[PDB]
């Protein structure tokens, strides 16, 4: 006989799952025993939060779900943040959690909890299997749900006794969630005329635009047009070095960017793969003096300040390259040419440098200058994520990963561990702050164990700056943002990672190159100069 | 100056809502006051249940959401079944419910209840607005959610104080929910080859295949091919009288039909707009010796016994007429020609009738007396098995079933709505003795609207579907017998005309007079239910 | 061999469930087959809604859960309103519903639904059992949850295959949910002192005061004191004809009653079994600085205008009799005596159509204290709540927690089952009557000794006269006519009509003498209903 836990592993190996991020427990150790002989490799993590973070990173970089595996109760509830972040940022994840047996469901036993009810608000798919026979079906649809447009987390609760119960059904095959056609040809033609008749057409790329397939088709469009482009944070990597002329910056949390002015002067905006989570439409479209065209894999959500005049629902890559044929050779007006060149001048101006503290822009330029396009960069949340988002340039798809949907602390380091597994042989850079670093720093042990070729930069200010300089704006006074010091170099070494410090701005470029040449995980303490951070919230008008 | 309630009506005005089925209350009477001055016509209903039944009928027939409007607490909770039936059967509805004010939400006060949490398991979209400014956005997205593929119910809870609070925001224009392209051209080409290589290809049409646009593209294809089609109860209407040769019956609750045998012998099945709610794949694909091709607006759910080898997701109409081009002139094998002819004989044979009137002679009498411009609505029960498998409907959405939830009572409210969507047409409703009373209150609404309805009550004195299934499993019924209600008296309490068929010889006359009768009519039909156990027989 | 469904009936037998109001279906017919050979009697209903109303009535009248039994999907969802009403009005109910099998949970198949999630907002207990062995435990606790203080509805979803799966576990024996002690004796003494110092103390009885055990202890206290009392609608029946001197009306939906004044002039209010669902505290404790003492079986919920200075949590009957010993023989202030007498005087001051008061006085004069009277919701429920006096516990049942339409007639069928040999009177309006009128067939089937009065006005007056107050215009309240006599006779019940005010008393007496169900059409005069919401305070 073969039990339900066997049939979980079989399902996972039908999906081609190469790794599983887990922490074992009594209610789930059946599956961990099955994995001992066969199936995906098991990355033992040091907190379930980071196992979900790693699963989301796999989703972001491959487009197929990453997999975490945890036990009942506390193990399951430690996924909560990990899966909201996945779901909100379009990262496919399949979370597998144990549960008490079916007879103990309604009982007060150790670690009993309504797993499925908890994860309903934070997943595309939350379910508990109550028959071992249905495990193959539940998991296949969970994977398909996580991969289907508007990607996200699929949670499946597995009772201890169903995992141990015998079953004779086979695992379901690899059944790929399929792709769509392009938007209707009449709609694509309608959007084309609008763009041609426009005086300042602008492209707004969003979180779904930055997939390899979408980026290839978008670059194809930009090669054939004069079309200006602005990016949401997670759209990074769409334009290339070749097409950098089309790039007018990343529109962010405050409407104070050259990209925001460009969106205002537009009379026609083609949003591609645009999710409002990254940029509230009330920020850039308040007056409603623009035709919006919504190109996306799923219809739009209507805001007061987001009323698509047209929607091109279908495969972004298919619709855009159908639209490229219709827009090929479109040139811009001379008054648009003047406007765009002037904005590039402002864009290059803010990307210039200004104590033994290293200013954030010196970090960005030094690091960009030291890594090729074949290095993935992950980034935590904080003021450092504002600086990176608006000034660090990534020219190949999905080489600069941000948490801009839920903005959760700690993602950087686990994402980097996952990034190195997805992309072996490649260095990976992870950027965090002093506060968020401790949200996930436990996985430095997992990094050292995998010898992850990681270089983590901890920007040290001593405070939770993003929340602070916002508090200063609203109240003239921070509150609850200060914390004591931890020696980042000594911290790295307790884990057997290499720890370095940048005690001068003169010292930054040398420390980076030694760390990049260093084999195995490395953590660099960067005392950072946050004098200018309040300016990130300043207003243009 | 404008309050939140005004901005609800303005939103309804923007979606082109013609009617709103409502029952007022303290917490929602702001909106009922705004409807008094302008906006959709308000059909006062006699139970919130039937307002949601009608809302779903509007969605079934127009493809745009029907709207019900109810108050807090009891008004809201009486929508529950109406919204699960709408969601499970792809009927767009937007249910609007009042709630206690924001300051009273966490308090134990009259009619307080977590509206949004209650409807989460039973809707596409369950939300409570907590700012009057957000009303136009919440309702637009609720409407777009109901009409997004896999259509269903969108519930919006409306706190009293929000409806009364002022606001200056404008209503949001009609932002139509958009349609997809055809499935990728390489996938359509791949499906076409499989069908040409297939010894016996069969189409399985489902609940999404019976839309006007889908049906138009399906008929075009069948005009250009020799393709056999089997339908799920709610796929009714897809095949016209011209293409009736292609039709091999409706596959149902039991695997005992010629259409089931045809699905078995197929080596390639192209499912169009197929939702398994109507027919478990365990029931017709148990051996898994078929190429399944899933054509639909949304990807499939994987069963053990449903693993499509190809999926063509996209606008069904676009994908089908793309595929019609590739398959034009496809011919059957001569061994397929023989097989299908033999099955049509088995199909014609079962569709043959023997003081009670047999279910078949009802169907033949009724079909013979109503044109294709007459909508027919059916309740759930043994009558719904007879109607689903033996009443033929040849124009899209002229035979409405509850085959997703199998909810009792739907028939009569569905007819009241159907007559409002299609004025100047007769509407026939079919129910049994038990299900009629679930919804019989709305006969007052029908008389009020003078709905041109002709409601047939298949009278047996029991809940036969539950019984003959109980007899199959346990050799004994339990809790299926109930006392008799004079259907003719019942109709006349409400001011409707009541007729009874005392003899089979009297059926055709009684039908014709009822159809010529202006205003609602209820017909008591004493039926012969000796043969109903045979609907569940194992014949294969 | 024993299956899970057998073990569902065995559990019910252990709870002493006499009747089960149900509608069978494919997913639950296992239990309907088990119920065919033994155990609880099955009342076939004509809508699950009503099955839940009848179950709630059994809970209201016995204090032990009533039981309804339905199938998956539509059968389950037709309980929603029934169970939130029960839960809001403290009526113990155990709802049992079929569900698709455990392998088809996550499948898009007929009548599949998240039963447990749906009923979480509406019950004190919503669960699906996924192991037949766990059936006796899940039910026992469900029954105990429904009977537990702050009683309400417990929902149990039963997968079809679990019902069919073998099991050898036994059922669990009647597990009586237990009783509490009286509140701490220090707290009772503390409250007692506050009352003796008070110049005008007032009791506010609520929905948990009207249980038999509470009422007996309350009457004992009132016999030994000069305490004035005011009731919530569902507190009806607390005060006997002997102690009517203590009763100062039922505080209602508007703050315009003599009872609302005594509440204002009170310097101390001892609330007993008080649930704010019946009367929002902002209506009476709004303006003043009266000491609130919360006596109840569960702690209070803090309102801005309800901040008790003391709480006596525990068995209400034990607490009030302990407090009766501390307050025996306490007599009123002369300033309180004058006040009370004046407001008894304000109290007793209260066309072919019949005026609502004439109905109330005719009916009250015709029926004993051994006649249950149920009432629907509508303007008639205002007239009955304020002016129909009920002198024995739980003989006047109102839906004053959810205010759901249709409860009256099903409540009466259930009431006749729990109290056989007694006539039952049910009162409804033209609108609410059609919400539940189907069950007239069930009534005829059981020959329930019911007399149903339809106050026939032509509209939904409560909303109408409230709409008039707020907007000066009704909207959506008017509906066509139904012949209530012809309707009754469709079902084989007798139908009667009062064509004259002079004909009312005769037809009631003929209806009361008539055996089996009766529906009386009453054309009612609703001119004065606007005044129910008038200011007089
Ligand atoms: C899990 C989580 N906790 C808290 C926050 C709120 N938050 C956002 S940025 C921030 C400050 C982070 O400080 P640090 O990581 O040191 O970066 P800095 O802003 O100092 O550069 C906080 C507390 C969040 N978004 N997610
Ligand atoms: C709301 C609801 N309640 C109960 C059921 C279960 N059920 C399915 S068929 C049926 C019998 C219907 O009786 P009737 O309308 O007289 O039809 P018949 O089977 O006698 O033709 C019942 C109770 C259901 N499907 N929906
Ligand atoms: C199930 C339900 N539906 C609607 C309401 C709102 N409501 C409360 S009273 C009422 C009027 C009922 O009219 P009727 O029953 O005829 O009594 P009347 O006020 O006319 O005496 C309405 C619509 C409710 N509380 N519960
Ligand atoms: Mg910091
Ligand atoms: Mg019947
Ligand atoms: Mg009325």
């Amino acid at each position: 006989a073969k039990k339900g836990a066997d049939l979980v592993v079989d399902s996972l190996e039908k999906q081609g799952v190469t790794y599983v991020f887990g922490i074992p427990g009594a209610k789930i150790d059946a599956v961990f025993d099955a994995l001992a002989d066969r199936g995906p490799e098991l990355i033992v993590c040091r907190h379930e939060q980071n196992a979900a973070f790693m699963a989301a990173a796999v989703g972001r970089l491959t487009g197929k779900p990453g997999v975490c595996l945890v036990t009942s109760g506390p193990g399951a509830s430690n996924l909560a943040t990990g899966l909201v972040t996945a779901t909100a940022e379009g990262d496919p994840v399949v979370a597998l959690a144990g549960a008490v047996p079916r007879a103990d469901r309604l009982k007060r036993t150790h670690q009993s909890m309504d797993n499925a009810a908890l994860f309903k608000p934070v997943t595309k798919y939350s379910a508990e299997v109550e028959d071992p026979d249905n495990i193959p079906e539940a998991l296949t649809n969970a994977f398909r749900a996580a991969t289907s447009p508007r990607k996200g987390a699929a949670f499946v609760s597995l009772p201890q006794d169903v995992l141990a119960a015998p079953t004779e059904v086979k695992a379901i095959g690899p059944l790929p969630a399929p792709k769509l056609g392009a938007a209707p040809a009449e709609a694509i033609e309608e959007a084309a005329e609008a763009i041609k008749k426009a005086k300042l057409p602008v492209l707004l790329l969003g979180m779904r635009a930055s997939s390899p397939e979408a980026v290839a088709a978008i670059r194809e469009l930009l090669a054939k047009t004069s079309l200006p482009v602005v990016e949401t944070f997670q759209a990074a990597g769409a334009i290339s070095r070749e097409l950098e002329d089309h790039f007018f910056g990343r529109v962010g949390l405050f409407r104070n960017q050259p990209g925001d002015l460009l969106l205002e002067k537009a009379d026609v905006v083609l949003t591609i793969g645009y999710d409002p989570v990254e940029y509230d439409p009330k920020l850039w479209n308040k007056d409603g003096k623009r035709t919006i065209i919504h190109l996306d894999e799923v219809q739009a959500d209507i805001d007061h300040d987001y009323q698509p005049e047209l929607e091109l629902i279908g495969d972004i890559a298919a619709t855009v390259e159908a639209l490229a044929e219709k827009l090929a050779g479109l040139e811009l007006s001379e008054e648009a040419a003047a406007l765009l060149e002037e904005l590039l001048a402002k864009l290059a101006e803010a990307d210039e440098p200004p104590s033994a503290l290293v200013h954030p822009l010196q970090i960005i330029h030094a690091l960009r200058s030291l890594i090729d396009d074949d290095v993935t960069v992950t980034c935590d949340v904080g003021s450092h994520y504002i600086w990176m988002a608006r000034y660090f340039r990534s020219y190949e798809p999905r080489r600069l990963l941000f948490s801009n949907g839920m903005q959760t602390l700690g993602v950087a380091l686990p994402w980097a561990i996952a990034a190195a597994l997805v992309r072996p042989g490649e260095k990976v850079v992870s950027i965090s702050g002093d506060g968020g670093f401790l949200f996930s720093a436990m996985e430095l042990e997992t990094a050292v164990r995998l010898k992850s070729p990681i270089v983590h930069l901890v920007w040290n200010d001593g405070t939770y700056d993003m929340v602070a300089f916002q508090q200063e704006m609203k109240y003239g006074r921070t509150s609850g943002v200060e914390f004591g010091d931890v020696d980042i170099v000594k911290y790295a070494e307790s884990f057997g990672a290499k720890g370095l410090r940048v005690n001068s701005p003169e010292e930054l470029a040398p420390v980076l190159k030694k760390a990049l040449e260093t084999e195995g995980p490395v953590v660099i303490d960067v005392p950072v100069d946050y004098s200018d951070n309040i300016k990130l919230g300043e207003k243009l008008l």
